[PDB]
């Protein structure tokens, strides 16, 4: 049984959305078999319906056509089918339940205000911006493709509403942090009251509220948690887009013409891949395609407190000179594999990855499928959060790997250069001390040679202190690069996909717990299945805790105190290069003013 149309037709089981003005059911053509979304309301509109046919745009659901069903000649809305749901049914999958990936955030930013603005030069309030109310649709190139629809909701509601840019910060953040920016302890229902304290609380500045005991207080802050996933240099440009838009005074609100034009400002933004291999740090540096490098050092600066002129950067195995005046999109192009790695001459403390450190929540016994689904929901959230980190832990040792690999030849390099000004001095050291022994009133020649030995002694200590450096270079002297291969986790380990194994069986768990909650009740048989895969979920996290803890963060932690000796004993060794270095820049001149002083004397 079902309901059908001149043109489509569609089941009541593949329904879609239900709603309280209608709902939404996939259905199809009955002449060419493509497929459509199909609203079929339960209960001045011919006007405002064909305006919305001609809406076209990338990120607007397009409203195909107006018909009336056969049997109760409601008024049905074509409209186009987006296969993948909506962005709520994105941010409830366990890998973002932390947060959005930064390219997937990126895109919905994109496409969020591309659609509005479209709207606005139309001049269409949208009122309810929510998750809901964004689908997804995969693009021709594979990259998502946001669309609004349904043109509210309790959790983004405006204040003096509670009672339109609110709920698109709260979006936002949402799709940033995996959470809502305003909860109460028992969540946004008995504490509902709680709910409009907290934004009637208007901090301003701060963007979050975690009321995180019953009745108690509201722990406010203005950044964004540790768990987000998000580069540290797109935070710096996200938090005050937000924080701006998130206070109820409409004095101190931006409008969207600032929200618009700062927006936009982000999204014209290249993405340069920089790792501090002194800090064992990653950054991502948001920069304009026009902007030159002396902007690029301050952003560097202002993520990694590094001083621009003391930023020495190294790329594919060799030095990298920035000039000041080079503009952004003709640098060298970067991923988050292939950085521009940067080192500096000053000290600087090893810090590593900070991120949140979370630990399994207790599972409980009673057999609920709600209680169930929203704990295995948490639970494979957790997972995939350590699965990231281990990834990221892999990556940065990989990374350092390479880098130190790098340097020590870029240190073999000003040690080899350094050669060759040796040989300079060398070869005029013996053309004009045996020059002058040739020719050889007795005080200006032994003058010379009393100081000519002088000069011939301290070069040989900086060639003794030299092929010392040589020996700290060469293989196992005392800072050869083999113990980063022999301390912390490799790809050889497999670590990453180790955990990648328990993490998919405990989300499809998930989503068996996920349909288990749509049906009101199961059968004795399913019910134990049911008992018995919640179990398992918990042996499947608690061996992937004790495999990441045990295993991955303790060989990170090794690799990691290894790397800080290591520095030091770099640091070191340049400051002494450094100066055997400038010991024969100042030398090759002490033997400029002998080699034309007495061996050019003066007569007619
Ligand atoms: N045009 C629209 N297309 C829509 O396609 C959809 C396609 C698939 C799904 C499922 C959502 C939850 C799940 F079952 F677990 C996995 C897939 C939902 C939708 C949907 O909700 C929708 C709404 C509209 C609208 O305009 O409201």
């Amino acid at each position: 049984a079902m309901q059908s149309t001149s043109n489509h037709l569609w089941l009541l089981s593949d329904i879609l959305g239900q709603g309280a003005t209608a709902n939404v059911f996939r259905g199809r053509h009955k002449k060419t078999g493509d497929l459509f979304a199909i609203k079929v309301f339960n209960n001045v509109q011919m006007r405002e319906f064909e305006v919305l046919k001609k809406l076209n745009h990338k990120n607007i659901v397009k409203l195909f056509a107006i018909e009336e069903e056969t049997t109760t000649r409601h008024k049905v809305l074509i409209m186009e089918f987006c296969p993948c749901g909506s962005l709520y049914t994105v941010l409830e999958e366990p890998s973002n339940a932390y947060g959005l990936p930064e390219s997937e955030f990126l895109i919905v930013l994109r496409d969020v205000v591309g659609g509005m603005n479209h709207l606005r030069e139309n001049g269409i309030v949208h009122r309810d911006i929510k998750p809901g109310n964004i689908m997804r649709v995969i693009g021709e190139d594979g990259q998502s493709v946001y669309k609004l629809t349904d043109f509210g909701t309790e959790e983004y509601l405006h204040p003096d509403m509670y009672e339109d840019l609110w709920s698109i910060g709260v979006t936002f953040y949402h799709a940033a942090t995996g959470s809502l920016p305003f909860r109460p302890f028992e969540g946004p229902r008995r504490n509902k009251e709680v709910m409009y304290k907290i934004i009637t609380g208007k901090p301003s500045g701060a963007i979050s509220g975690v009321q995180k005991a019953e009745n108690g207080p509201i722990d406010w802050s203005g950044d964004m948690p540790v768990s987000c996933s998000l580069s540290r240099g797109l935070q710096v440009l996200l938090t005050p887009v937000l924080a701006n838009i998130l206070e109820a005074d409409q004095e101190k609100c931006w409008g969207f013409d600032q929200f618009f034009a700062e927006t936009s400002d982000i999204l014209h933004r290249m993405v340069i891949h920089v790792f501090s291999l002194q800090q064992m740090t990653a950054h991502k540096i948001y920069i304009h395609s026009y902007n030159t490098a002396t902007i690029f050092h301050e952003l560097v600066y202002k993520q990694t407190k590094i001083i621009s002129s003391n930023q020495e950067l190294i790329y594919e195995g060799r030095r990298l000179v920035l000039e000041p005046g080079r503009l952004a999109q003709h640098f060298p192009k970067t991923t988050e594999e292939n950085p521009i790695f940067v080192v500096s001459r000053e000290p600087l403390n090893t810090i590593g990855l900070i991120y949140e450190k979370i630990s399994l929540p207790k599972v409980h016994p009673r057999y609920d499928l709600d209680g169930d689904a929203s704990m295995a929901k948490a639970i494979t959230g957790v997972v995939c959060y350590a699965c990231r980190i281990a990834s990221t832990l892999l990556l940065y040792q990989e990374l350092m790997r390479k880098g130190i690999r790098w340097l020590i030849e870029l240190i073999k390099d000003d040690y080899n250069e350094t050669v060759h000004k040796k040989t300079e001095v060398v070869i005029t050291l013996d053309f004009c001390i045996r020059n002058i022994e040739k020719t050889v009133e007795l005080g200006e020649i032994s003058d010379i040679h009393t100081k000519l030995l002088r000069l011939s002694s301290s070069q040989g200590t900086i060639e003794t202190s030299l092929q010392d450096i040589d020996s700290r270079l060469s293989p196992g002297g005392s800072l050869a690069d083999a113990w980063a291969h022999q301390e912390g986790t490799h790809p050889k380990d497999r670590n990453v996909e180790k955990l990648q194994v328990l993490l998919n069986c405990m989300t499809e768990i998930y989503y068996q717990f996920k349909k288990d909650k749509a049906e009101r009740r199961l059968a004795y048989n399913e019910e134990q299945i049911h008992k018995f895969d919640k179990q398992k979920l918990y042996y499947h996290a608690t061996k992937a805790m004790t495999h990441f803890t045990d295993e991955c963060v303790k060989k990170y932690e090794a690799f990691l105190n290894k790397s800080e000796e290591w520095i030091r004993k770099m640091l070191h060794l340049r400051k002494q290069l450094l100066s055997l270095t400038n010991q024969c820049f100042d030398i090759e001149e002490e033997v400029s003013k002998y080699q034309e002083y007495t061996n050019e004397l003066q007569e007619t």
